[PDB]
């Protein structure tokens, strides 16, 4: 489906019946609703489940803008204006997170519950971007720091991701623990046929919030941050084994950090979480939304 | 571990922390807490899991009685006060559901929610055992129907069940998709090495409530089903495609006929549907309990 926003368009899969909750799905760097596919049909008995493109992702419009945070804050917001979407359960991945986590500071009221995983939080120092502490895991952690650290470097950024296409053919690979299928990889591809179409892609990383800068989505994510541990809408956290973003010690800590918040631990994994455990999150998710519904007002 | 129980023992897999709500697992025939195995490590995040092996079962007690249904509820209800127990969450399949059904009947305030599967109804016929409108299932139900009729026939029960050790040897490996392995499969066999030992096996296919009899049986989930199909306590019913005593369109219009009862639909399976589907069913029941948890008391 093609839901006209803010003069250009967004994409969406859309599946459920029309009377139940809303949850919509949100992905992040270089994914689309793609990355959804295996998951919705396990939620759709019990909700009306919506899952966007990223405005410059996936079958969405590829206007010339930015695509900073802020951007895309500002098209995800006039697409659930666009689609009469009053409230919803969110569930989110990378980019998708902070994305949730600023719209429910925001609008706490519209949040009916927020699952999520491999998530985006300020990081004070470099070394907390891909923190962990165990075995080979640090290999990996430091060689995501360096490739990183490029990203964000002027030229250099260009050079990988415009050109050499390196976050579709590397990082989103080396995310995920098994190999996808021809069929299964075509899709992610197909959005980014050439360097002018990943401008989005690179925009994403040199957003990420580390050291302070840059300094209006650190500081909005630190007060979505602040905002998400004093909310009291039912959460889910789910954590891979060694995950990238989020390593399971820091998984338990955070999620009893947080009011309501059930850590969900899916064994292998690494930061593309849903294409290894696209049943167990999809399972996780429909149990978890019959139940709220099952209590919730009435 | 270990309960005293009206002078015998009952047998119990206990895990997670005793802070969290109680989630008690009740199996039927011919199994044990064996088959929740794979479950348990699943909802121990979220629950205080218990799951008792029913009197004359796993590494319960043997005594001296008729293992009537009557039996098996004064011994889970005895069992449940010598816990301690309150209230809970219920996880059943089997004759685990009509012991959860009557307790539910008896005790609402106790059920916190209930999941279930491959459950015992009132059938007025024997077409209501192995009930389908499946044409290429009407040969397999009919042999079902048979070999249970001669469980139910005087002598020849008991050669089946006790000499030969059917329901163990033949009904039980029926009920499951896949194989198992030896090591999953001996702690099935072990609770049963001699014919007398098996009486509680024989017992339980003379209990179903076919055609009015045993009338006390069928009276008590006659009345139990009235009152689940009243009930306002969370549910989740799991289907399996032929399934065996539901069939999945009858599980549809069952759970549709229910009050705040969502329908998972696991796929491929029979009887036995912890084995085939232990990762999702878990998946869904930690969900579920997450989410409740997360609106109750507030
Ligand atoms: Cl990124
Ligand atoms: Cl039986």
């Amino acid at each position: 489906r093609r839901a006209p926003v803010l003069g250009s368009s967004m994409a969406y899969r859309e599946t459920g019946a029309q009377d139940a909750p809303v949850v919509l799905f949100l992905h992040g760097n270089p994914t689309s609703s793609h990355i959804w596919r295996n998951i919705l049909p396990l939620v759709s008995p019990v909700a009306h489940c919506i899952a966007p493109d990223l405005i410059g992702f996936g079958q969405s419009g590829k206007p010339d803008i930015a695509y900073r945070f802020f951007d895309h804050v500002r098209y995800l917001d006039a697409f659930i204006e666009q689609r009469g979407v009053t409230s919803a359960y969110l569930v989110a991945q990378d980019w998708g997170t902070a994305l949730a986590f600023h719209l429910a500071a925001r609008r706490p009221d519209f949040v009916r519950g927020l699952a999520f995983m491999e998530f985006i939080r300020p990081m004070p120092t470099w070394q907390d971007f891909h923190h962990t502490e165990v075995a080979e895991e640090q290999d990996h952690a430091e060689a995501a720091r360096a490739v990183f650290r490029k990203f964000r470097t002027p030229g250099e950024g260009e050079a990988m991701i415009l050109e050499a296409n390196a976050f579709v053919e590397r990082v989103l690979p080396g995310g995920i623990v098994r190999k996808l299928g021809d069929e299964e990889m075509a899709p992610y591809r197909t959005p980014f046929p050439t360097p002018e179409s990943r401008r989005p892609v690179l925009a994403f990383p040199r957003e990420l919030p580390i050291a302070g800068e840059p300094a209006d989505v650190y500081e909005a994510l630190q007060s979505a941050h602040a905002a998400l541990a004093a909310s009291s809408y039912p959460k889910l956290l789910f954590t891979g084994e060694p995950g990238a973003l989020v390593s399971p010690e820091f998984a338990e800590r955070f999620a009893a950090s947080l009011t309501r918040c059930a850590l969900i631990r899916l064994g292998a994994g690494l930061h593309y979480l849903q294409e290894d455990h696209a049943d167990a999150i999809g399972r996780s998710v429909a149990g978890w939304i019959a139940g709220i519904e099952a209590v919730r007002p009435q």
